């Protein structure tokens, strides 16, 4: 129910469109009131809960009440945006250690991700590539550093 949770939900909804840059700006702005660790943990929880609510087979599929992949991709887009946009030191380190504490999400669940359903293969590829990128940011701090520097190039153009 917290404002930061509402902002993360909005940025990572089931709609076919977004997050917009405003949705992402809004999320980032919660860092004035909320630890990055909690923002990152919540985004990961939502990703995990949406992966787990999916039927494992056609029996279960017909018995519980195929666009859950969008929530997953959007949660990864949010994670990337934060890694690129938070402040060096405290903020970045809270994101990284939250991701490192839950590394299996990236190394296994996203790495092995299967979309269910006619564009299953492309959506699958977009999810796996995004998780590769987040992994690269964690494995190579120098690459993340330079990517963070380039991200500031046009920061006051608005």
């Amino acid at each position: 129910s917290e404002p930061y949770q509402i902002d993360i939900r909005r940025a990572t909804n089931t709609d076919a469109w977004g997050p917009t840059p405003k949705h992402l700006a809004k999320v980032l702005r919660n860092r004035y009131q909320v630890p990055l660790y909690l923002m990152t943990e919540y985004t990961l929880k939502r990703l995990v809960d949406h992966i787990a609510t999916r039927p494992k087979n056609l029996y279960e599929k017909a018995r519980k009440d195929g666009s859950e992949w969008r929530v997953v991709l959007k949660c990864l887009v949010v994670i990337e945006f934060l890694l690129l946009n938070v402040d060096t030191g405290d903020e970045l380190n809270q994101i990284r250690s939250c991701l490192l504490t839950h590394k299996h999400i990236l190394t296994r669940e996203i790495a092995q991700f299967k979309v269910k359903f006619g564009k299953m293969e492309i959506h699958e590829r977009g999810i796996r590539k995004k998780g590769e990128l987040i992994l690269q940011y964690l494995e190579d701090s120098q690459f993340l550093k330079k990517e963070r520097a380039k991200n500031k190039k046009n920061a006051l153009e608005h």
